[PDB]
């Protein structure tokens, strides 16, 4: 099966870290910055990594049963379909937010049909993605008590990320990797860090405007629809890098060349006119050829 | 280009009317209730219909500027990327909820980056998908005043569907078509109603458990990832129907046949053999061939 990337304009695809349309590309201020996102992680031959899911419907969501232990509230986590999280494959349940060291402002609803016959099933809560009480790898996270959790104790809910704020005393760092928790000898299951290629190349980030307050631009290393595309195709990786063109949807003019590496990320060589950030956002990526990892952009 | 459907297990794909994993499929008990969903609508050759778009990140969301005029609040609608909604040109902005005659309980956030440097950008509001003031095709919907909208007047927000309840005096009808054009006009570019073809066939609905309170099972006529697949492929339609086999994900043994029609829905003959049988939810649809309308399931 021949390799390809989606024939969909970039601005119709979702961020892989929040369910939001992509509205830009950027390179990092520090071109040596190492991303280690846990969502949007897949190889070019379609092997999922981290907490990455096929569907954008799972991005930055949680599921589980709310508990109250001696005034300490929390969620006992499950996968989003309600089946148990076994921690065999991922550092947290699939889809789990990968924003670390910050305050996650969640909206949630009861999800058991028996709890959905009448009344308001909804609530909201803050979850800190820090401290030992944030241990999603071990199946539990602490909820901040907002005096409105008691009606939900013992109930199964699904939670979604509404907005994010900085932890007191810290900036909101969207490159931070959550400390998901360790379990004795068990593997972390983390998707690996991506080290910048150097030699003029820079990792390309796809961005979405989103209410990460104090830093309202969420970077990711692949659009979500690239992930499902690769999972669907399972195309053998026949070279060390894939040469892409980013093409005008109307004129079919090549607007810039990119390299995709087997690990599932893209680079460019930024030029005089600002890097990829200056490109129109309605272009279409097209696979041209397998090339050497040393191919010169 | 040969037609195909996604090679993704059903239970990893999203509903096309709410952003939730599919947890089953079923035929309706009321064969007389006609589906005319506006989301999840696409032809097999990749032509989007109604309010349907490509990404699951857009499903059941709204965007626009909150206003207060003549003693009532509302939203002036835009497309989800912030570009203008071309009023009178599709039934409503793409992704707009297609639940009619009910109460849409929305969660929202300010989306202008200048409004996202500090503070809580979030709120919630109820929107009635009924009355003359529900006029999304004209560019506006009324918001119910909850005494917490003032700070948002003049601000651009994105809204997401958190839960749904019935309109007072009515039952919650998940097959109702919203009156998008109010009393002014029938909305243009409505995706058409669907009727079963005969030969014992019944329309198949993909289901998700979701807080549509009083009926927490949301039916749709295609998985969202089927929609993006067809848009991506643009495969010409070459027969009356596309025969699909729903196969075991590991052995590829056929578990049941389905016929997909060019209008973008599928049928089955349910209850084959009196039926003390249940299909699993983790099968994979595989395109077998184009077949005539007379192909007997
Ligand atoms: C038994 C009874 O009449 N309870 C009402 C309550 O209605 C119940 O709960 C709602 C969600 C719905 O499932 C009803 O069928 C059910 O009887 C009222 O809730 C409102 O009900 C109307 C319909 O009659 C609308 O569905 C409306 O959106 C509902 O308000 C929402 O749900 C409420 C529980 C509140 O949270 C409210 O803020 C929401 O907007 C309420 C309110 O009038 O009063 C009784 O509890
Ligand atoms: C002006 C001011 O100091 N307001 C604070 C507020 O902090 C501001 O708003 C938050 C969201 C964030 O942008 C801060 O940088 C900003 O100074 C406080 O909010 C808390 O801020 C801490 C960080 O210092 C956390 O981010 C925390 O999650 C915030 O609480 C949340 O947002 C608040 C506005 C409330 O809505 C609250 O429910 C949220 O938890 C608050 C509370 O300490 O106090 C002032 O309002």
């Amino acid at each position: 099966k021949p390799f390809s990337v989606p024939n969909i304009p970039m601005n119709l695809m979702s961020n892989s870290r929040v369910p939001m349309l992509i509205d830009g590309m950027m390179v990092s201020n520090d071109q040596n910055q190492v991303p280690q996102f846990q969502n949007g992680r897949v190889t070019l031959d379609g092997q999922l990594q981290g907490t990455t899911t096929v569907s954008a419907a799972c991005i930055a969501r949680m599921r589980g049963r709310i508990f109250n232990n001696n005034g300490n509230y929390g969620v006992n986590l499950a996968e989003l379909d309600g089946n148990p999280y076994h921690a065999f494959d991922s550092p947290a349940p699939l889809g789990f937010p990968d924003f670390g060291n910050c305050d996650l402002h969640m909206t949630f609803v009861k999800i058991n049909p028996t709890e959905l016959s009448t009344g308001d099933p909804s609530g909201k809560v803050v979850i800190h993605s820090y401290d030992a009480t944030f241990a999603p790898h071990l199946g539990t996270v602490k909820l901040e008590d907002n005096n409105e959790l008691d009606q939900f104790v013992g109930k199964e809910v699904v939670l979604e990320l509404t907005w994010v704020s900085n932890r007191t005393g810290a900036t909101l760092n969207l490159w931070a990797v959550p400390n998901y928790g360790s379990n004795l000898t068990q593997a972390s299951q983390l998707a690996p860090p991506i080290y910048p290629p150097g030699f003029g190349e820079a990792i390309v980030y796809f961005t979405s405007t989103f209410p990460t307050v104090s830093n309202p631009k969420v970077p990711c290393t692949l659009p979500q629809e690239f992930v499902s595309h690769f999972v669907n195709e399972q195309a053998p990786t026949r070279g060390d890098a894939a040469l892409l063109h980013y093409v005008d949807p109307d004129t079919h003019r090549n607007l810039g060349e990119f390299k995709m590496y087997p690990e599932g990320y893209m680079t460019c060589v930024p030029n005089a006119g600002g890097g990829p950030q200056t490109l129109p956002i309605n272009g279409v990526f097209v696979f041209i050829s397998w090339v050497s990892r040393y191919y010169q952009l």
